[PDB]
């Protein structure tokens, strides 16, 4: 087992990783910005290294500071969490070349599957259905862009190849808006991701977002761990996730899961990852592979019993897969509500001091957050401050449980989306299940 | 069926019951003392009724006030939780006589099995091995009392028939301490339980405390839900509980579980309950049946997936058991640490205002408590303020989770036993498993 690791992240995921480390007796190094000294996991970590001032560009994206932190503490591995450098092939490469284990896929796999244009190309090559699109980067020729749009059929969406969290995405309904949309998306993607490559994809009218969790050891064994439905979204970012996906039958589950496990073996995938699909009229269409842990991984944990972070760590230690496919069993249902520090109605950021906090508790309730009363939410990072996950023997119980937990959850001093999450749980169509990716913004 | 119930209790268990009701759409009436207006479950309840001033004898033991609360709100059932009036046959009778459902066994069953002298007699009648003892109440004849102690062999223990929480129990090493030990336990039992009846039991030197969770519908169906080891103890009261019990083999689990389920059917048991045993040399010896929910019920919930409170309510509504025996599956391991507002060294109660509170979290971490920052723990009640329960795929993972969760738990402003629980989890002998009921006080030097 890994002796010591740097947790190259912050907030809830850094604490999630710290806990898994502690259970496995792995020493922890928390690297943090000067704004994050009072993070719960920083205070719990065995060692801490300040890697720069508050802006992410100067700290959490500071590759040489993070790699140096591993050297100064004698760590043997680095866990990137999600976001930040986790899908950055350059970082993965540099980690390995400095003598450290990168807790994730090989750098070449991150280039293959992390970049969204080449992932689509790879999946098409593999015989995995994708969404019709430009099948390559858009150039500057507007006649050519219009011609691609016409071939696939309006509406379309301009998507950043390096995009994440729904940033760098713009829907286009017709020719008149195409140029300014491609131009704006490029500018957003260049700013957020230092990568102005965009592609075009057909905008699907009625799909659900359904994704399959995979685990592969890099030795040729791969498994799938059921699926998740993450169709409740705002600004193309997930708000609620659940597992398993409602209406997905065992026959269909195994069909898509086997395809994902096979895809892992073929490309030589290593570690945890997720294949994300649009599910429409009984068919799955590949949109993205996250070559990293998923934010919403706890719902899969609840319904399978598998600890996905521990599996990541075991795999990084060069352990083969312990779990066989036949040993994976879906039991019950879990729902996750993201908790974000933003106005529940205007959706504008609400950083600042949390004056009162109370987490919910009870049978089947899991709270995933670094926040505490007295803690200051900084302005510099993403608004997601916590995750509430409720498990039940069935979906009705899980939702009932969530409804009650959200009523017990207190976060005062800043604005949150807790009241929005309450509204979603009370929604007749969410209760029905199988609402499409456009539903939440329709409702709102 | 149950559209409104009175929660006849307080603190963590009241909140536990409330949560089950909220999930089932059951309206709640929180009865409380004047010192308990700001209890979390009171604030969350649909309706609240003040049943008396601060002392328990004037509030949570106030039978007329609790029944009046049920009457005035139009409640159909009353959950007594644990402690207080949960094992009070007179209360159960009166609740039933007044036209309400008592969420628990029939009153006759409470007097048969709640009373500890009759429970032993009943179990002996049914051919279940008990610990050798007086087999009846102790009188005032000391020549007879000494004769009993001779038959069973010192050390012996004087136990209150109405006793609970380790109160009203004294170990006797020889004839020289016998008479005053009897007199003092009588006195202690009289003041604490309004019952001076005491009996004598052989004091077992190397047993473990292993208990079997049961559920029965009162319609003839009865099941056991594996077992719990509760051997970490101070002053004869549980400090740490875990499930399943280490080193209990499948043949032993079914042997004892089947006996307990049969006993339920035979006495017409209804609801949740626990048969408590001393386990030594591969043999079980019955000591107590709790005719009510256990404090440590969550460890069994985590390894079986069964919601025990919801089952109590279902049974109380007249529904048959939701599960057959062949459907009970044990998966993983769970450990519970009780959290008490007390000096971690001397164990003197530590009431007062909680100035800072932070609860642990994560995969497999379950925190069961009403406490919050700004909350004042009153001097009037039992010191237990919360329970931390950690589940894992195996015992090692559960313990490792508990270590981590204990490091996260912040309760400032009052003394707690958090530091004790940390020491227990770090104990190598505990980590191996199977330590006996005397181990913790041995470790501490008590
Ligand atoms: N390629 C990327 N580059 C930078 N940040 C990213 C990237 N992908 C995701 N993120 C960020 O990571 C966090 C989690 O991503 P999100 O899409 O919300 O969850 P997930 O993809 O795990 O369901 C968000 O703050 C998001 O903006
Ligand atoms: N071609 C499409 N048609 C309709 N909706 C889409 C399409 N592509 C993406 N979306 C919606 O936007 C969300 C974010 O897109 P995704 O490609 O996963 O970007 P990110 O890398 O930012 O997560 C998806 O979950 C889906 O609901
Ligand atoms: N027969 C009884 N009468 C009054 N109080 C009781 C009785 N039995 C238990 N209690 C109280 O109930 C609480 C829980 O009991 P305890 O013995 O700690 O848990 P359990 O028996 O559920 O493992 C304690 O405060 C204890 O003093
Ligand atoms: N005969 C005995 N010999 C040794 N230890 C005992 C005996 N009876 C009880 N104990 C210890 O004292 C604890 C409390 O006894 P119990 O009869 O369960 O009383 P209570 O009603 O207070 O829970 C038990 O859990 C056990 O560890
Ligand atoms: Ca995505
Ligand atoms: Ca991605
Ligand atoms: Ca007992
Ligand atoms: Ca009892
Ligand atoms: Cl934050
Ligand atoms: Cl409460
Ligand atoms: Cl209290």
């Amino acid at each position: 087992m890994l002796d010591k690791i740097v947790i190259a992240n912050r907030g809830e995921i850094a604490l999630r990783i710290l806990r898994a480390c502690k259970e496995l007796g792995i020493k922890t190094v928390a690297v943090h910005s000067s704004a994050d000294r009072d993070l719960k996991h920083v205070l719990l970590a065995d060692e801490t290294v300040c890697i720069g001032p508050a802006p992410s560009v100067k700290s959490y994206l500071n590759i040489p500071a993070i790699i140096s932190a591993a050297e100064i503490t004698g760590a043997v591995a680095i866990h990137p969490g999600y976001g930040f450098l986790s899908e950055n092939a350059n970082f993965a490469e540099q980690v390995e070349r400095s003598g450290f284990i990168f807790i994730g896929p090989k750098a070449e796999t991150i280039r293959l599957m992390g970049d969204k244009v080449s992932a689509i190309a790879a999946m098409k090559k593999a015989g995995v259905p994708c969404v019709p699109g430009s099948d390559g980067p858009l150039g500057d020729d507007m006649d050519k862009n219009r011609a691609i749009a016409k071939r696939i059929g309006y509406p379309v969406i301009i998507k950043a190849s390096g995009g994440g969290g729904g940033r760098g995405m713009r829907v286009v309904r017709g020719d008149a808006e195409l140029a300014q949309s491609i131009s704006m998306t490029r500018a957003e993607a260049k700013a957020a991701f230092s990568n102005d490559m965009v592609y075009m994809e057909k905008y699907l009218e009625n799909p659900r977002h359904v994704e399959i969790q995979v685990l592969a050891d890099g030795q040729g064994n791969a498994i799938y761990l059921a699926e998740r439905d993450c169709s409740m979204q705002r600004r193309h970012q997930k708000v609620v996730e659940e597992a398993p996906a409602p209406g997905i039958t065992p026959e269909l589950r195994r069909y898509i899961g086997e395809r994902c496990a096979k895809a892992c073996v073929d490309i030589g995938y290593r570690g945890a990852g997720t294949f994300e699909f649009l599910f429409e009229n009984g068919e799955f269409y590949f949109i993205e592979m996250n070559t990293r842990i998923q934010v919403e991984h706890p719902v899969t944990e609840m319904i399978t019993g598998v600890d996905l972070i521990k599996e990541q760590l075991r795999i990084a230690a060069g352990q083969p897969l312990s779990i066989k496919q036949e040993e994976v069993h879906v039991r019950g249902h879990a729902v996750e509500c993201r908790i974000n520090a933003e106005d529940p109605n205007t959706f504008l950021p609400s950083p600042g001091k949390i004056t009162r906090f109370h987490a919910p508790g009870g049978f089947g309730v899991r709270w995933e957050s670094h926040i505490y009363a007295g803690y200051t939410v900084p302005p510099y990072y993403d608004s997601m401050i916590g995750k509430l996950i409720c498990y039940g023997e069935n979906r009705d119980v899980a939702i009932a449980r969530m409804k009650n937990a959200l009523q017990e959850l207190i976060i005062d001093g800043i604005k949150t989306n807790v009241d929005l999450q309450i509204r979603i749980m009370n929604d007749e169509n969410f209760q029905h299940g199988g609402t499409n990716i456009h539903y939440l913004e329709k409702k709102l």
